[PDB]
């Protein structure tokens, strides 16, 4: 399925580093709680598709060939989000983060923003 390890996903959201007060520990902890790291990682959802490490979905953020109709607020195909590079996927959270908060990805903040510490790659 091609995931990542927790080391790895610390130095690849690095550009997300206290993005909208949001600090890196708690991204990756909101990477693990999405897809347990898995870049490739697609479910179906009640209404809608959602793809790789940040599951974005093809209703609102970006377009697939199931549903035309997405409004494509990333400007981008949704099979962009299934590869290693996580650049366009990183612009792509901000954007959601931006306009519908972190109750994108959290049921609860809490389950994120606290003891961070255990997040942090120890071998850097
Ligand atoms: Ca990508």
């Amino acid at each position: 399925m091609e995931q990542l390890t927790k080391c790895e996903v610390f130095q690849k959201l690095k550009d997300l580093k206290d993005y909208g007060g949001v600090s890196l520990p708690e991204w990756v902890c909101v990477a693990f709680h999405t897809s347990g790291y898995d870049t490739q990682a697609i479910v179906q959802n009640n209404d809608s598709t959602e793809y790789g490490l940040f599951q974005i979905n093809n209703k609102i953020w970006c377009k697939d060939d199931q549903n035309p109709h997405s409004r494509n607020i990333c400007n981008i195909s949704c099979d962009k989000f299934l590869d290693d590079d996580l650049t366009d996927d990183i612009v792509c959270a901000k954007k959601i983060l931006d306009k519908v908060g972190i109750n994108y990805w959290l049921a609860h903040k809490a389950l994120c923003s606290e003891k961070l510490d255990q997040w942090l790659c120890e071998k850097l």
